[PDB]
């Protein structure tokens, strides 16, 4: 856990620009794990704070009219900075609104990552796909969608499902750590887009074995917290997650991690 | 419990504009019971959404210039998708500002249930729970369920009084919001919901409350939260029957 | 604690314009200690709700352009209706749109308190340009923003300093874990706000009562046996904050004079 201990000593500075639902979870996600989040939404400060930030997340969950320019400014922001952005274009696939809207952003700025579900990143590279807010399953290849998607971005692609995909520069990587009550608890993917970029340390064209820590940290923790004899189900295992992620040590990352390339 | 096996079957997409303070809770809840809920907020996606969704909720609880015409115009969306509507008029008797739009919103849009507590529901129409939703439903010919110490619902022509739940809900703040989000997701798209499905969904809400809050791990209402969420996911038919507390009208008029 | 046993018996409608990130933890605090928050945002119902209400709380972390003028709306509001207001000048220090609003919300209305950590109140106060002739503690710096403002400055941190009339007060309660939950000084904010019981001058035993229930609770959270760390220890707060008796809290007080 080469970047976890890095974070825990350097409290790395994280800026989100998130959804209405995920704020408060992530921002104690990051919290736990030794980050330090702040959820600025003005673009009137983001020159400021993005000189000395390390990764912003830009999550589009609830998407308005009164976002969407402020969205595209602070993007500019961060690529005029070198911040790294993370961004999650969450239920892309549920709407034309929100397909424009991603298409827009794309076009608009350079990102360091993107993550989502197979069918939101399946939207992103196909605009007739279709979703409801969670995912298409037997989704075709997530390993072949996630190669879709980074040979047309050019950017580190994170799909998240059942086993995890990253892909960045020429390598794929699959991820097969977590727990099912993560699917029913409502933070948790908007949570690791934040967690992924405390990962980032403002690098713009990030390691992938910083994106496998960071994922790996994540789902670990997860796995663990569920195992845990007070875990009754998805209400106490937030709490337990949130601990979990604060004593997470070396001992259990390395006898956990389940990783296997292409 | 007939509805909430459907619930945790189906899945089905329950939309929530609902207030700032209690958007997780409302999602988690939801999650919990098996429902899957999504916080759209946009006027541009809603008719995309709403063709695929089961219920809408419509929380007025941090109501704001910002948000007004957006609801308005949301809830016009909803009727011509024939998408059922959850409204709950929060704190309406509170100030002239929240009785002006809730006015505006019954004027311009049918909803499918209005819930509130009885000063709630007593200020949109202008103690007697049971009299205040037949006021009520006579007025606005939409199944009202008034939550206090007892509950009400009054659908069609039936009034039923139930008697569960805990006094712990009442310190914590997302409890009533909740409700009207779980109601949402009880609705499988029926803009006349059958009085059975809202029967179901309060006394659901109001038992897992209980037996959350008779834990021996519930110190608090700190405490009772995540344990309301664990037992809403896992309740089960047997507790449901053995915990009931149910009173009854029937034949009303019109 | 003459005044918590107030709120547990008046249950004081205390509103807040707070950020996005706390609201619902806020309102959780608030109910555990017997008040009754009302999260109301919109400046034309200001007027209604202050009639009735025994505070206002107005903290900026989220602040944008859609917040400004409304804030700025609602402390007048306040003012005309004596209603109290505390104000949370949230990571003032950290650009120049904070700094800017915060000065003139602070020109255009009177608050009752004024809390923050040291480097937000300093910012504040360096910002002013009228310390002229000024390393620093915190007791200094509320000091010197008390004579600015003329306003109970509540200054947080390893210690807490108070900063009320004529006096200043160091408290030593609390515990780390508060630091590794995201609501804590935004939650203290509101809970500051529901001891007020609508003086626009608050007493500074008011004050005291108000930080030291709020880290005695979280001491004593922090030592039960069920906390595991920051995700535990939040729900096992607003327990304690709901339990929390004169006992523990006569045991617990750790308290100095200027």
């Amino acid at each position: 856990m080469n970047y976890l201990n890095n974070i825990r000593i350097e409290n790395p500075l994280t800026i989100c620009y998130t959804n209405d639902v995920v704020k408060n979870f992530t921002a104690n996600g990051l919290l736990s794990i030794g980050a330090s989040p702040a959820m600025s939404e003005a673009p009137e400060e983001a020159e400021e704070f993005y000189k000395v930030a390390q990764a912003l997340l830009i999550n589009i969950g609830t998407l308005t009219a009164q976002n969407e320019q402020d969205i595209i400014a602070i993007a500019q922001t961060a690529n005029e900075a070198g911040l790294p952005i993370v961004f999650d274009p969450v239920a892309v696939g549920a709407s034309t609104y929100r397909k424009q809207f991603c298409k827009l952003l794309l076009k608009s700025a350079k990102v360091s990552v993107i993550k989502g579900n197979a069918s939101e990143i399946l939207a992103l590279i196909d605009d007739t796909a279709t979703m409801k807010g969670t995912d298409s399953d037997a989704n075709l290849d997530a390993v072949t969608i996630a190669k879709k998607a980074y040979a047309i971005y050019k950017t580190a692609i994170v799909i998240t499902g059942k086993e995890d995909v990253i892909v960045q520069g020429d390598k794929a990587i699959v991820l097969a750590n977590g727990s099912p009550l993560l699917a029913r608890v409502t933070g948790a993917g908007c949570l690791l887009g934040g967690i992924i970029a405390g990962f980032l340390f403002r690098e713009t064209e990030p390691d992938i074995e910083a994106l496998i820590e960071a994922v790996s940290v994540f789902n670990i923790a997860a796995e663990v917290a569920a195992e845990n004899e007070n875990c009754g189900g998805p209400g106490t295992f937030s709490p337990l997650l949130l601990d979990t992620l604060y004593h997470l040590n070396e001992t259990t990352y390395q006898q956990r991690i389940r990783i296997q390339e292409v």
